RNA sequence: AAGGGGACCAGCCUAAACCGUCCGGCUUGUCCGGGCGGGGUCGUGGGGCCCUCGGACCGAAUCCCCAGCCUAGCCGAAG
């Protein structure tokens, strides 16, 4: 049962992160104590939408840096 | 049971793709979901989305009117 970690957890893997699980682990302990949700097709492209807006996000962190390494440096 | 002979005869709407809008959520958005509307309905497969071209007949099982019919009756030959 694959689900999504919403927190970095022992030994299975780090925040959102997409790992194998039994099933009543899940639903009788990760679901309801918000250490996880399951990788339904519905919140996984969620997870890409996110993986997303960072990944842009930061790197427009780096192009407006650069937009000032060029300046000042000359 | 197929098949043959007959009775009757009639075919339709939708889900999904893809658009739009509204509301909700807080994993903030090219986000997810819920509505509603548009789209669409097929087996030679069909539909969606993007290119070129071509630009009125059909018609309900729904509604209206009417005939007809039903719920009383009536005329009716000649000792
Ligand atoms: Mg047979
Ligand atoms: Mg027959
Ligand atoms: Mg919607
Ligand atoms: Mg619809
Ligand atoms: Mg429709
Ligand atoms: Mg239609
Ligand atoms: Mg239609
Ligand atoms: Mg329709
Ligand atoms: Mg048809
Ligand atoms: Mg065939
Ligand atoms: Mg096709
Ligand atoms: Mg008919
Ligand atoms: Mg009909
Ligand atoms: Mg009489
Ligand atoms: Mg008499």
């Amino acid at each position: 049962m694959k689900v999504i970690l919403l927190e970095p957890l022992e030994n299975l893997g780090d925040v959102g992160q997409v790992v194998d699980v039994k099933p009543g682990y899940a639903r009788n302990y990760l679901l309801p104590r918000g250490l996880a949700v399951l990788a339904t097709e519905s919140n996984l492209k969620a997870l890409e939408a996110r993986i997303r807006a960072q990944a842009k996000r930061l790197a427009e962190r780096k192009a407006e840096a650069e937009r000032l390494k060029e300046i000042l440096e000359n």
